[PDB]
């Protein structure tokens, strides 16, 4: 009963091999199974592999690990946690502190009176994730604003400090760095909106695994951590300890795919409207059922 | 397109009629959409309702509520919220404030050597609850206390209050009467392992309504008690405003489902151990993935 872990490597194959064999190695003894990994060259080898049995287990982005559910026996047991201290990130806008503006409601409003700072429209944190939650929502768009301007999360942040705009999106983890990046003009922003978590890298395993074995598997990586010696380990994987997780763990990402997907149809040339009428509120059944979770989920207060 | 509520009535016909005219008359306004009500027996005619499209909406129990997303297109949408502020109830395990215990784990080991308060075996929140995520869970038993004794919630308090038990079963909304009851008494007790929410009861619709309707539905139930009117009308039903909610409502009730059926075949007597293991080996499977679960939802802490 050997074992397969999944790692794709950006970090080729020089950076990659002695940053894991370690984690391998504490891995085969508490497992007690040798434990192999898959290098790859991207996901789409990777969730084929789980597809045949021919890897066990493996470390997706929410992306490619929703997929893995999709197409090749998936279950999210395990969320990554930066070792920096976690967890993924929560998108936002942002007014300066001297606005009185508090809500989205405020916002919402007083927006054909404001002007707007918007991320790479290539960016899913900046631009995509706010381009749902906050506008697809609400029926509303960037157009709606005085004068609307896209740019960088730094710069975004800076420039609604620096009350050149009056409100901008952003994300937590750039408005980590700020803190020392620039702290005191990161003293004068204000949040007002917070997305869902989008959250890290999961592990997946393949459902088709025996009771026995993810047993083990599970109780390793919830309990991976907890000694100096397990604790530095993770690190040189940028890694603190691991969260505990579901599927329910690609809501977000579940939310964006089809959002996309229906905007890519609104635009479906060769399509006539009574067969979009058809999938376009079919897709929308499914955010607004994906809706109500977020709320039950963010509802467990608590 | 008219509506219908399920509520059975043990608060026969009587009792039930004028606490809730109001909430279908509001409910038909802001809905706008004529809203009459089943009244029942039993949720055994009411899911019934359900699986033909006659009822279209209804407050049943967990279990009730469960076996309808299983045989008649449930959604949980909504959970109800006690009038005194909510929202179910958790089981516990209590010892004195004077005992040097505060894990379960402390308790697990010094067991062999103490007296057992254990809830009529015929109650899931003393009994069933604690019996799985407490026993079950780690395979061992009442068996294995020094002495073990079963009793009511409010003697089993008691008898721990005045430390002529060591530990005890309890619920918190027990927990809660006594700060009326012995306020000093409990003021003694000391709580060292709650159970999951064992939640209270859902509303569920049938998932085949239409994208609209429930869209109304759902923003009725979700925004109704926010005005004094309002507020007061839930409260001739003994409520507070209702919590989002989803099918992930009812893992607790899963679990137990599946944990008393677990318990039926072990004692199931004309079965050969070939053909159990089989089944045994199964509901395992559903009750690990479910314990999963629970980690991943409590693991968002947060």
């Amino acid at each position: 009963k050997a074992l397969n872990f999944g790692i794709i490597s950006t970090e080729s194959q020089q950076n990659l091999k002695p940053q894991w064999t370690p984690f391998l190695q504490d891995m085969e003894k508490k497992l007690g199974v040798k434990v192999n990994a898959f290098f790859a060259p991207d996901y789409a080898g990777i969730i084929q592999g789980m597809r045949f049995n021919k890897v066990d287990i493996a470390w997706y982005g929410n992306l490619s690990a929703m997929e893995a559910v999709d197409r090749a026996n998936g279950q999210v047991f395990a969320q990554t946690v930066a070792a920096d201290g976690s967890p993924g990130y929560w998108s936002v806008l942002i007014v300066n502190k001297d606005s009185p503006i508090n809500n989205l409601n405020d916002l919402l409003a007083k927006r054909k009176d404001l002007t707007f700072g918007n991320g790479d429209p290539n960016s899913t944190s900046g631009f995509l994730v706010p381009g749902y939650y906050v506008f697809a929502k609400n029926n509303i768009s960037a157009s709606d604003f005085k004068r609307t301007v896209n740019a960088g999360a730094e710069t975004n942040a800076l420039a609604v400090a620096n009350k050149q705009v009056d409100v901008a999106t952003n994300n937590t983890e750039n408005l980590d760095k700020l803190k020392t990046s620039a702290p005191e003009k990161l003293k004068e922003l204000k949040v007002i909106w917070k997305s869902p978590l989008i959250p890290g890298d999961p592990i997946v395993w393949r459902k088709n695994l025996s009771e026995t074995t993810k047993d083990k598997i599970y109780d390793f990586f919830m309990n991976y951590g907890k000694t100096p010696e397990e604790k530095a380990v993770l690190e040189r994987l940028g890694w603190a300890p691991f969260r505990a997780s579901s599927d329910l763990q690609l809501v977000p990402i579940r939310q964006l795919a089809l959002f996309k997907e229906m905007q890519s149809v609104k635009d479906n040339k060769g399509l006539n409207e009574q067969d979009k009428l058809a999938k376009t509120t079919a897709i929308q059944a499914q955010l607004d059922d994906l809706d109500r979770l977020n709320n039950a989920l963010s509802a467990m207060s608590s």
